[PDB]
């Protein structure tokens, strides 16, 4: 699981990192940030956008070569089996891939899947392939951006932070604009849920507030089902479909603003 060293899709997943690094730069992150803040694009519900994702794959992820739509799925299931007594988790896990829709609209893969790190600041050693992949990034010739803080303060909190840009951003704001009635900690999973140089390699802690270190263990929780829970082994959808419609009806209904 998550082998960078080796694998079938190495090749295609490091082109995208490659690519993404060398492009994911302050002003880029800031122009998208507008782009789709105002929810314009499309109207549809939820399963109206986890239907569209029948229509992609990810090139980023080394342990999936299946529509995403799938994987929603599947990772809502592990969450619902080890967490009965939380459906809004449940949710969580169908909703948080979501934001990828951006790729059928026309967006290069590498400004909408993968791994995040923060913009405006030096990446740090736990970034999927950081030796390899920033050299041709123009922030890191800019004395703004290549410092350890950046253009950051000390622990200013990551809700601070400008992320490179991708489905995890997306679908955070996503949300807040249609006023789901999730927890606020779904909110923060989503919105994080890519920051693994943060939750899994330990880094960036001197952007970290005290309240998202408070926040690590429920990313982590929702991370292994994120992670684990990829599988060829599709499940039955159509079964599965009227359960998390229920769901879908408690805390985020009808058509909504993507
Ligand atoms: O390849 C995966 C995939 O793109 C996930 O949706 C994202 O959250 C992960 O950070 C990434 O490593
Ligand atoms: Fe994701
Ligand atoms: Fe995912
Ligand atoms: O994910």
């Amino acid at each position: 699981f998550r082998n960078y060293t080796s694998g079938p899709l190495l090749d295609r997943v490091f082109t995208t990192y490659k690519l993404m690094h060398t492009h994911q730069t302050v002003d880029f992150v800031s122009r998208k940030r507008i782009q789709y803040g105002s929810f314009s694009y499309k109207k549809m519900t939820i399963m109206e956008a986890v239907g569209m994702l029948d229509d992609l794959v990810d090139e980023s992820d080394p342990d999936v070569d299946f529509p995403n739509s799938f994987h929603a799925f599947q990772t809502a299931e592990g969450i619902r089996k080890a967490h009965p007594d939380k459906d809004w988790f449940h949710l969580v896990g169908l909703l948080h891939d979501l934001g990828k829709i951006m790729a059928l609209w026309g967006e290069p893969q590498w400004a909408v899947v993968g791994d995040t790190f923060p913009v405006g600041c030096r990446p740090q050693a736990s970034v999927v392939f950081c030796d390899s992949t920033f050299q041709d990034n123009p922030d890191l010739q800019d004395p703004r951006y290549s410092t350890e803080l950046g253009m950051y303060q000390p622990h200013c909190g990551l809700e601070n932070v400008l992320m490179s840009w991708g489905h995890d951003e997306y679908l955070y704001q996503m949300m807040k604009f249609n006023k789901f009635s999730l927890p606020s900690e779904a909110f923060y999973m989503i919105r994080f849920h890519s920051f693994y140089p943060w939750h899994t390699g330990g880094d960036y802690r001197q952007l970290c507030s005290q309240q998202d270190l408070d926040m690590l263990p429920w990313v982590q929780e929702f991370n292994k089902f994120d992670l684990y829970t990829k599988c060829p082994d599709l499940p039955d959808v159509e079964s599965l479909r009227p359960y998390y419609q229920g769901l879908i009806d408690k805390y985020c209904p009808g058509t909504l603003s993507w």
